[PDB]
C-alpha cells in the first residue's frame, strides 16, 4: 500500500445482483462519485466474489454501492478510513427476509496511525537529537583545534514573523512529512501551507513602508527611490522566472512552455505596484504627542487616503472581474475548481474568469500545470494561483501590510497605541472575513481560495497576520521577553533563504535517498532536518554578516 | 542520423558469400572490431541486398567486411566518413574486391561552423551586449532629463583556464577535440584541470609568502588550510560530483572522489608541506640575469625530496603493484581497447586501488573511454593514485610562484627560469611519451593522471606563464580584460556553472538537438554570460574566497 491509502476488499456475496464501488471523499464540497472497483457476484452460494482497491485515506471517505444491472443505491457507507487498514467490506442480504441488503465494514488490520504517530513526543524526540547531533558535532570541531595535538534600528518582529513564515514555507515546500494539511489546499480552504505567502506579501509591505519612509527621513531623490523600486521588482521577477519557476530536471527551458507567473513575479509586481504608490503618496511621520490614548485619531489611515482610494477602487475592479466577467463556456461568478469539482457540470472552468484572464492573456502553455485541485477534483485545465486577477489581492495585502507599517511607526513612541491599532484591525479584517466566508470551508460569498487570492482569503491572512503583530511587539520589540531566536535569522536572510531552498530543493542535507518513500515519520523528519539546516544556514550567514539584498 | 553520424548503405550483389560489417575507429589503439551490421545474400543476380549502417564520423572509421560463413576477408576499408553523409558501400564480384562512394555530400560541421561562424557568433553577441547596455543607458538617462597586489597574470590565465572549463563542461558544441579525451592522447578539454592545479600550487605559495611576510603564525596558516581543504572537499562531494536531477542522494552510490576532493586533498598536502618547509623569500640585486642561481631549488630540497618520492611511489604503484586478473603495470584502457584481452581492466593498478579503497560504487560510473572502448567497469578519473601526480604538479606550480617571487625585481630571470622548466618538463615529457599518444614508457593520460600528461601540461602552463607575465605584468600591452575577471572568482564560477548547468542563460531548448552548430553557439553564449557574471562580480567587488 502506497503512503496515505488503506487498502479495502469488498466481498460481495449477492447472487443476482452486481455491485460497483463508487468513492467519493469528504472534503469533495460537490464531487462527483468517482468509481472505484467492480465486484462481480458470487458465481456459487456460499462462495462470495471479492476485489482489492485502495481508498484514500487523507480525509473521509464516501463509499456508494451502485448496481450496475439497475443503477440504485444498494447501500451506502460514510467511514474514515485508516492509513495501511484492511477493511474487509461484505456486502449482503439480511437473511431474515432476503430481501433488504445492509454492506457492513469491518477492520481486520488495525490502522497504521499518521497524523498523531509522531506527535510532541517524536517532535521533541527529533529536536532533542539534531540539538545531540549539532552538540556533539561542535565538540569534534574543538576537538580537531585545541586536542589534536599539543600544538533607523530594524525591528526583528517583522524579521521574526518572516522567519516564522521561512521555517513554514521551507518544511511544506520540501513536502511538510507529505501531510495532507502541510500542503496547499486542493482548492477551497486553509491549510498549514497556505498562510505562507500571504504573511510574505503582508511583511513586503511592512519592510515597504518602513524602508521607504527611512530612507525618506534620512534623504533621497524619490525618482531615485523609484528607480530602486523598478529595478528591485525587474529583478524579483526576472529571477522568479529563470531560477525560481522552472524544474530544470525535466530538460532545458522552452520558449512556449515556460511558466511566466509564479510566487516572485507576484512579489516583484506587487512590490512595484504599492511602493510606487506609497512613493507617489509619500507623507512626513508625525511624532506622536499623546500617550495611551487618542483612539479617534486615525491619522495613519485619513492621511492615506489616495491610497486608500485606489485600493478600494482595485478591489472593486477584482470583484467585478470575478463575480461579473462573461467566461466562454462557463457560469458567470464562478469560484468552484472545475473537473469533478461542482457535480462535473464545468470540467474546465478552473478558476472560473480568473483562470480565464490567465488563459487569455498569459496562455495555456505559460501557466501551471499542475494546481492544487489536481489531485482531488482531477481538474485537466492548466490553472495559475499567481495569476493576473489574483495580483489586484496581492497588492491589497501588501497594503494592508503598509497599514501596519504606519501603525507601528506612525506610533512608536507608545506602544499600546500600537496594540490598539494593531487589535483593532485584526477585528475588522476578522468580521469581514467571517461575514463573506460565513465561517465555512466551501460556503459563503467568497470563500476561502489561494488559488483564486479572494477577497476574504486576504482578509483572513491579514486578520492573522496581525495578531501575530500583537503578540510579537510587545513581547519582541518593547519587553524583549524573547529575542525571536530561531527566527530572526532568516528573517533577515529571507531572498536568499528563499532562492537557495529553490535551487537547492534536492541536494543531501535538505534530502536524500529513503529507506521507504511510502513513510510520514521518514519524510517528516527528512523535512524537519531540511529547515533546521536552512535555520542553521541562516543563522551562520548572520553570524558572519553576510545579508543579500535586493 | 544522429550528431556525428554518418549514414552507410551496404549493398550486396554477392550470391554464395554472406558478409558482416566490422566497424572499428581510428583513434582505437587495439581495439577489437565491433559489429556493425550483417547484410544477408542477395536473392538474385542484379538484385543486390541492402542495409543502412551508421557509422561514427567523428575521427575515422575501420571497416572490415568478414564473411560470416567461412570467417575470412574480403575487402577492408580504411575510409573518413563525413557527418550526415549518404556513402553507398556496394560490393561487388571482379578479384572480390569492394568499392565505395559517396551519395550526399556530407556536411563540414567544422570548417563552416568553427571558422567564420565563430567571427560572426562574436560580433552579434558584443552588438547585443552593447545594446542592451546602451537602451537602459539611454532609458535612464532619458526619465531623468525629462524630470602584495595580484599578479593579474596568474590570473589572466586562471581565467583561461576557467572559461576553457565552462565551455567544455556545458558541451563544446558536442566536439570530440572538446571532450575528454578517451584514454589517451590531449584535448582542449584535458588541459583545464592540470592547468588549475598549477595555478591552484602557484597561488598557494604565494598567499602562504604574503602572509608570512606579516608576521601571522604558521598554525594560524595552517588552520586555515586545513579549513580550505576541508570546505573543498565537502562542496565537491555533496554539490558538485553528483546529478541530482536523478534522486535524491545515496550513500551506497555517492562519488567520494572528484574534482574538489581531488583539488583539496592536494592543496592540504603540498600547502602544508611548504608551510611545514617555509623559508623566507630572499632579496635579489644582482645585475643582469643571475646565471643559474638556483636558490628557488637549494630552498625547496626537501619538498622537491618528498616530491620526487612521491613521483617514485606512483611509479611503482602503476608499474609494479600485482592487479589480480590484470597484467602487471598495465596503463590501458579495458573494454575492447588492448585487443579486448583485458575486458575488466580500465585503470590498471589505479584503478584497482580506486576499487580497493573507495569501492566500485564510489567511483565515476561513466568514465571517458566508456563511449570508445565501451569499458563496463566504474573508474575516476580523480582517484587516488593520481592525486599523487596532482599533488606533483601543484608543486610544480608553486616552483613557478617560487620562480615569480624570489626573482621579483629582475624579469629576465623569471623568463629565463620559466623557459629552463617549460624546456626540461617538455623533454621530460618527449622521453616518457615518445611525443606519441598511445605509445611510449608513459603515455600522456587524464584518467591515470600519467606523469607525462603532469610534465606536458605543466610545460605547457611554464609556457603560458613565459608569455603572460611580460606582456600582462611588466610590459603592460595587456591586462587580460576577457580573463581576469574570472581570475578572481573562480571558486564562485565552478559552483555557480556546476550548479546551474542547465537554467535558461546557459541552456535552452535547442531546435535541432543533433547539430554542432546550435550547441556550440549555446555554449559559446553561456561561457560568455559567465564571463559577464564574473565581471560583474568584479565591478562590484565580490569575491568569494573559501
Ligand atoms: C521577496 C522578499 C525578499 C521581500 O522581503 P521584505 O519583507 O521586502 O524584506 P527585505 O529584507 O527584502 O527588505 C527590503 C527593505 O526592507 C528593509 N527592512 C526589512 N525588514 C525591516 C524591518 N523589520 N524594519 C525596517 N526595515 C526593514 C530592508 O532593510 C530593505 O530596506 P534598505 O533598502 O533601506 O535596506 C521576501 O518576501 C521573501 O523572501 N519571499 C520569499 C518568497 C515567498 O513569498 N514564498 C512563499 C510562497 S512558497
Ligand atoms: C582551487 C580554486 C578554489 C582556486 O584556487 P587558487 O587557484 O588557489 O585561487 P583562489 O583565488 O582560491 O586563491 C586564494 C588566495 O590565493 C592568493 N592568490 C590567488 N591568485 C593570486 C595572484 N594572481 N597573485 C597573488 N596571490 C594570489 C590570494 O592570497 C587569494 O586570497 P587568500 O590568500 O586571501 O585566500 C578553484 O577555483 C580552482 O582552481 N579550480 C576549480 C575548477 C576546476 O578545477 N575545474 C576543472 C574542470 S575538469
Ligand atoms: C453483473 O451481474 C449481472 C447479473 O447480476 C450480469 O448479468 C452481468 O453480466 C455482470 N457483469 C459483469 C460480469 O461484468
Ligand atoms: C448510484 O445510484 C443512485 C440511485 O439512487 C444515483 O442517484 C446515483 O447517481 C448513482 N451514482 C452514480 C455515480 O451514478
Ligand atoms: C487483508 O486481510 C486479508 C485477510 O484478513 C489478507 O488475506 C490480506 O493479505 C490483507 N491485506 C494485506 C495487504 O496484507
Ligand atoms: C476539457 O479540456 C480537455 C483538455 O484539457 C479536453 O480534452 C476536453 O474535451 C474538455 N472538455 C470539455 C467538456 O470542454
Ligand atoms: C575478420 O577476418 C579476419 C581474417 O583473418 C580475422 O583475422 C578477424 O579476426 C575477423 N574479424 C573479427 C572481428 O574477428
Ligand atoms: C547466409 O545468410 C542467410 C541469412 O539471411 C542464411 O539464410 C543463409 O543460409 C546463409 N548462407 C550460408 C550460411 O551459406
Ligand atoms: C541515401 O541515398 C539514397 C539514394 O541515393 C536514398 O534513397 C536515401 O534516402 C538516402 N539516405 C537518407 C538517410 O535519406
Amino acid at each position: 500500500l502506497k503512503m496515505d491509502q488503506a487498502l479495502l476488499l469488498i466481498h460481495n456475496e449477492l447472487l443476482w445482483t452486481n455491485l460497483t464501488v463508487y468513492w467519493k471523499s469528504e472534503c469533495c464540497y460537490h464531487c462527483l462519485f468517482q468509481v472505484l472497483v467492480n465486484v462481480p457476484q458470487s458465481p456459487k452460494a456460499g462462495k462470495p466474489s471479492a476485489a482489492a482497491a485502495s481508498v484514500s485515506t487523507q480525509h473521509g471517505s464516501i463509499l456508494q454501492l451502485n448496481d450496475t444491472l439497475e443503477e440504485k443505491e444498494v447501500c451506502r457507507l460514510e467511514y474514515r478510513f485508516g492509513e495501511f487498514g484492511n477493511y474487509s467490506l461484505l456486502v449482503k442480504n439480511i437473511h431474515n427476509g432476503v430481501s433488504e441488503i445492509a454492506c457492513d465494514l469491518a477492520v481486520n488490520e488495525d490502522p497504521v496511525d499518521s497524523n498523531l504517530p509522531v506527535s510532541i513526543a517524536f517532535l521533541i524526540g527529533l529536536a532533542v537529537i539534531i540539538v545531540i547531533s549539532f552538540l556533539r558535532l561542535l565538540l569534534s570541531l574543538d576537538d580537531f583545534n585545541n586536542w589534536i595535538s599539543k600544538a533607523p534600528p530594524r525591528l526583528r518582529s517583522v524579521d521574526t514573523f518572516r522567519g516564522i513564515a521561512l521555517i513554514l514555507m521551507v518544511f511544506v515546500n520540501y513536502g511538510g512529512g507529505k501531510y495532507w494539511y502541510f500542503k496547499h489546499a486542493s482548492w477551497n480552504g486553509l491549510t498549514v501551507a497556505d498562510l505562507v505567502f500571504p504573511w510574505f506579501v503582508f511583511i513586503m509591505g511592512s519592510s515597504i513602508f518602513l524602508s521607504m519612509t527611512s530612507i525618506l527621513q534620512r534623504g533621497c531623490s524619490k525618482f531615485r527611490l523609484l528607480g530602486k523600486i523598478a529595478w528591485r521588482s525587474f529583478l524579483l521577477i526576472c529571477i522568479g522566472i529563470i531560477i525560481v519557476n522552472p524544474n530544470y530536471c525535466l530538460g532545458p527551458l522552452s520558449w512556449d512552455k515556460v511558466r511566466i507567473p509564479g510566487v516572485l513575479q507576484r512579489l516583484g509586481v506587487t512590490y512595484f505596484v504599492v511602493a510606487v504608490l506609497e512613493l507617489l503618496f509619500a507623507k512626513p511621520v508625525p511624532e506622536h504627542c499623546a500617550s495611551e490614548r487618542s483612539c479617534l485619531s486615525l491619522r495613519d489611515i485619513t492621511s492615506s487616503w489616495p491610497q486608500w482610494l485606489l485600493i478600494l477602487v482595485l478591489e472593486g475592479l477584482w470583484l467585478g472581474l470575478t463575480f461579473l466577467l462573461p467566461v466562454p463556456g462557463c457560469p458567470t461568478g464562478y469560484l468552484g475548481p472545475g473537473g469533478i469539482g461542482d457535480f462535473g457540470k464545468y470540467p474546465n472552468c478552473t478558476g472560473g474568469a480568473a483562470g480565464y484572464i490567465d488563459r487569455l492573456l498569459l496562455g495555456d502553455d505559460h501557466l501551471y500545470q499542475h494546481p492544487s485541485s489536481a489531485v482531488l477534483y482531477h481538474t485537466e485545465v492548466a490553472y495559475d494561483p499567481e495569476g493576473i486577477l489574483g495580483t489586484i489581492n496581492s497588492i491589497v495585502m501588501a497594503f494592508l501590510g503598509v497599514q501596519a507599517g504606519k501603525i507601528l511607526l506612525y506610533y512608536k513612541a507608545r506602544t499600546k497605541d500600537i496594540l490598539i491599532r494593531f487589535t483593532a484591525w485584526c477585528c475588522i479584517l476578522g468580521l469581514i472575513s467571517v461575514a463573506l466566508t460565513k465561517v465555512s470551508e466551501n460556503e459563503g460569498f467568497i470563500p476561502v481560495n489561494k488559488n483564486l487570492w479572494s477577497l476574504s482569503y486576504v482578509t483572513t491572512l491579514s486578520s492573522f497576520a496581525f495578531f501575530i503583530l500583537l503578540v510579537l511587539y510587545p513581547v519582541v520589540d518593547v519587553k524583549g521577553l524573547w529575542t525571536g531566536t530561531p527566527f530572526f535569522y532568516p528573517g533577515m536572510n529571507s531572498i536568499l533563504v528563499y532562492v537557495g531552498h529553490e535551487v537547492f530543493e534536492n541536494y543531501f542535507p535538505f534530502q536524500w535517498k529513503l529507506k521507504d518513500n511510502q513513510s510520514h515519520k521518514e519524510h517528516l523528519t527528512q523535512n524537519i532536518v531540511a529547515t533546521a539546516l536552512w535555520v542553521l544556514i541562516a543563522y551562520i550567514l548572520y553570524r558572519k554578516k553576510i545579508f543579500w539584498k535586493i
